[PDB]
């Protein structure tokens, strides 16, 4: 039991060690394409790059460039598509990505703006009347509705492509409280809003993969999509949790970027696997932890 194996690691102090373990442990693939001196200013940190053998490839001639991975986990039977904090000039691409790879949600776990300092660009309308034009990529963006709580906010958007003139709902899934490098407030706060993903129907194995992102698309984005795989399989199933990061990172580097979100990573599923077992009453509770009201 991973609530035995905490406690041991807690008691033993031994979260740093094995951070590092699977840092040095993580799969190193090239990033050829990333690198490549055209595709300079379509990534937002020089030290973050997609694999080339798992990078998103836009349906373009001119540059399929975008900095973003397809994670897929093959025994939790779930996909996740990571990628950076979008670019003034990448917002284009961003959209075209979920619209050829036919998502229907998109997780954000950022703000624009944290400590001072841009992380991220603008990339959805915060105004119904404000809709938002993609020119080079011939998309329409509109805000729909919004649903705002304390620390998070859920955004209906329609999608529209322009050349067909079809459109598609998008649910954004907004994280306002998680700070770069750090932690969600409590296991309840994250797994409250993990669980509105969940039963939104933008998971559904019919649709594209959820796009997920932060600011790099490594640190919290790692962090979320680790603890909803680990509880993926602890409800198909003895889930080690350092193994399914190192799976992970196969398919993205630096996924979950402190110790202490590993330790975190191990909280939310600790107190996630409840649900899982059938406790009916933790939801809300969660909820009520989380002071969404
Ligand atoms: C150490 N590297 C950096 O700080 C940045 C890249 C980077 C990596 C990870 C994050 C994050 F963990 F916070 P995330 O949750 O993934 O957004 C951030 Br923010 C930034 N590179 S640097 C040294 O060029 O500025
Ligand atoms: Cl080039
Ligand atoms: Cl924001
Ligand atoms: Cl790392």
């Amino acid at each position: 039991e991973m609530e035995k194996e905490f406690e041991q690691i807690d008691k033993s102090g031994s979260w740093a060690a094995i951070y590092q373990d699977i840092r040095h442990e993580a799969s190193d693939f090239p990033c050829r394409v990333a690198k490549l001196p055209k595709n300079k200013n379509r990534n937002r940190y020089r030290d973050v790059s997609p694999f080339d053998h798992s990078r998103i490839k836009l349906h373009q001639e001119d540059n399929d460039y975008i900095n973003a991975s397809l994670i897929k986990m093959e025994e939790a039977q779930r996909s996740y598509i990571l990628t950076q904090g979008p670019l003034p000039n990448t917002c284009g691409h961003f959209w075209e990505m979920v619209w050829e790879q036919k998502s229907r949600g998109v997780v954000m776990l950022n703000r624009v703006m944290e400590k001072g300092s841009l992380k991220c660009a603008q990339y959805w309308p915060q105004k119904e009347e404000k809709e938002m034009i993609f020119e080079d990529t011939n998309l329409k963006l509109t805000l729909i509705s919004e649903d705002i709580k304390s620390y998070y906010t859920v955004r209906q958007l329609e999608l529209e492509n322009l050349t067909t003139q079809e459109t598609r709902e998008i649910l954004h899934f907004h994280y306002t409280t998680w700070p770069d490098f750090g932690v969600p407030e409590s296991p309840a706060s994250f797994l409250n809003f993990l669980f509105k993903v969940r039963e939104s129907g933008s998971l559904s194995p019919e649709h594209g993969p959820v796009v997920v992102h932060c600011s790099a698309g490594i640190g919290r984005s790692g962090t979320f999509c680790l603890a909803d795989t680990c509880l993926l399989l602890m409800d198909k199933r003895s889930v080690d949790i350092k193994k399914v990061l190192l799976e992970m990172r196969k398919f993205r580097m630096g996924l979950i970027q402190t110790a202490d979100q590993l330790r975190f990573s191990y909280l939310a599923v600790i107190e996630g696997a409840k649900f899982i077992m059938g406790d009916s009453s933790v939801q809300d509770q969660w909820k009520e932890l989380s002071h969404e009201d």
